[PDB]
DNA sequence: CGAATTTCTAGACTCGAGATCAGCAGCTGCTAGGTCGAGTCTAGAG
DNA sequence: CTCTAGACTCGACCTAGCAGATCTCGAGTCTAGAAATTCG
């Protein structure tokens, strides 16, 4: 039997609103330590896995590990109602095919009650191998959702430099070209200004910019993003959403052989 | 003759917003007991009523009760133009000519002014009916927008019963079904976040989230808003328009089909 | 090489948006004195003339004075890019065709470098034969645009008749006609309300709002409207630039003769 | 600092013009119109 | 009186569509979401 109940609904407001347009639908897994997601892009390039635990929920309980197949966007459209103070009163009836959900409120005197349908999809899960990353960056979250905001008008893909003077971001286009660079930080202490940096080896990269722009989105959630990445691997994009889990992101590197054509 | 000073032309201003969009022409029936509009929908299926009371405004004066058709559309449209705290001595000729407009500015350091032809137009008037209703709510307006307006992503009738414990709001969209209850709490000192019912016998109706949602535009008009219906009867809101009247919004249920059958 | 280190990059930007949505190739003139520029319209009918002082910039140099042609299309988008309260360190070097763009944080934490392309034109001298003027006012810059930005609404052709207690502005339309009168008011102890107009002829004109929509979009770099009218003389409204200079513009009034057809 | 307000922007919708297409008739000769190059008139200087 | 250079005229010369249905496209409009602003 599957009960949730969430104090910080705005939580669960941040989180499908990151996830809404990148993944339309998935399969919502659940254990009995905690809510596991995982899946892929209709064009089949970007990976994305959630890891919602279960001491961090205020009230949690799963008899036996089930698996539903939810559109996303019907959750979004219906968690975007409630307002971003409620209580989340998570609940699935056995095979219900049925989610319920309702809302609470700070005063008690209004209480939602919502059900939608559930849709049988294919599971599909593939195990992702780790590895070290040689160049890892931490920065803050706000400053990267302008960076690659701002390189979006310029050009359509970057070049990450993770050069141990600071990450040299460059960009290039038929409208000109650019490129942000920063520096390590050091002297303030402030977790809000890190701009550590983990050097291994020098590493040059390529990536999509619509890309990033989606995966920017969760700035919300967050305020600190970590970033990791090695020769020939896809990109690593990770948030820390407070203490109940962590939204991580993957992308694929482009091939230099396709700015040939 | 006509005269009508309105210092706070802000009401008519958010009046004229809501409107707008329901009924293009109507016949202005005025007189020394103030400003009285009656106005049924294109699709006639909803009728406005509207009522405006000579000692509210600081000077009005009317030496023969008048009456004149006049667009809506084009007079929201000028208004959008003027201030929010404009001061107006809305003002018009004996004779049957146009229409003069005195906006002024609260500092009395610029003044504008507009005229508006009109256009005669029939005065077809319909008796309405003066009875009783079964069950009466009074509840929040904002409360009363917000349901609607996130009901109005479910589906297009909402089913509504005037319950023991307060009110059904609940509606089953192809997507999904959504309840929504409201507490009939009465300890409440202050009366404006308080909903409150006469209970008679119980009902159960429903109606279209298209024309709720128009309903609705009157919401910064005041503070609370009355419902009432019966058996059969046509839903009536009531919004208050401060110490000027009242706007009366009326809406037959829709018809139960026999698609049991 | 030609160097401008601008610390209000804000002014900058306000001039270039200012600018974008009317000129799509001006040729750049530099000066020991300081850079000017001007440029007549796409439709060829209004010019816009800008001057830039020198000595209004934190830094300046310019060994020899350069003819550049640059898109402004571009420049508004890229400096869209640009912070609120960077420091711009705009340079052309040598006889390159690349335009350098230097962008600082106030916090000098994130440097941004850009580059642009500029492209050889036909630098055409057009004399500008100064002279008196007749209906000459100051007025405030945002009670103007919101002036005309209403008068849109109206039509499109309004006729000002400077008048001896103030102005006229009136306008007609299909829809019907309105006249915004102003007093002339003087007895302001601040200079940021007055409404001065020096008057000696009677004037009265015509001139096209689309065109003025264009025109007002200059309201953030100042508050005091300088315009100037006299007898059939081209229209000129002047912005001052805080206090590093003025930005005047030009438009002659429509022939009331072509509205005979 | 949070929320309401206002403003802006971008995407969906509609309309008018331009292009394309599947089929026909059985014809290409005529009409409008634009260009262009050469003949020729005329004014000023020798 | 005659030679010569520029503008006007005339003749020559060329050339594009031939008929309806069907998309397609580009420009204009509206609205909803976003973001900036401001005030208590």
């Amino acid at each position: 039997m599957f009960e949730a109940r969430l104090v910080q609904g705005s939580i669960l407001k941040k989180v499908l609103e990151a996830l809404k347009d990148l993944i339309n639908e998935a399969c919502w897994d659940i254990s009995s330590s905690g809510v596991n997601l995982q899946s892929m892009d209709s064009s089949h390039v970007s990976l994305v896995q959630l890891t919602l635990r279960s001491e961090g929920f205020d009230t949690y309980r799963c008899d036996r590990n089930l698996a539903m197949g939810v559109n996303l966007t019907s959750m979004s459209k219906i968690l975007k109602c409630a307002g971003n103070e409620d209580i989340i009163t998570l609940r699935a009836e056995d095979n219900a095919d049925t989610l319920a959900l309702v809302f609470e409120a700070p005063n008690q005197e209004k209480v939602s009650d919502y059900e939608m349908k559930l849709m049988d999809l294919d599971v599909e899960q593939l195990g992702i191998p780790e590895q070290e990353y040689s160049c890892v960056v931490k920065m803050p979250s706000g400053e990267f959702a302008r960076i690659c905001r701002d390189l979006s008008h310029i050009g359509d893909a970057v070049v990450i430099s993770c050069a141990k003077d600071g990450v040299k971001f460059s960009a290039s286009g038929e409208l000109g070209n650019g490129n942000i660079k920063l520096s390590q930080t050091s002297n303030v202490d402030k977790e809000e200004e890190a701009v550590t940096i983990e050097m291994n080896e020098p590493v040059q990269l390529t990536f999509a910019l619509r890309y990033l722009n989606f995966f920017t989105k969760a700035t919300p959630l967050s305020s600190t993003v970590t970033l990791s990445m090695s020769a020939d691997v896809p990109l690593v994009v990770e948030y820390k959403i407070a203490d109940m889990g962590h939204l991580k992101y993957y992308l694929a590197p482009k091939i230099e052989d396709e700015e040939g054509s």
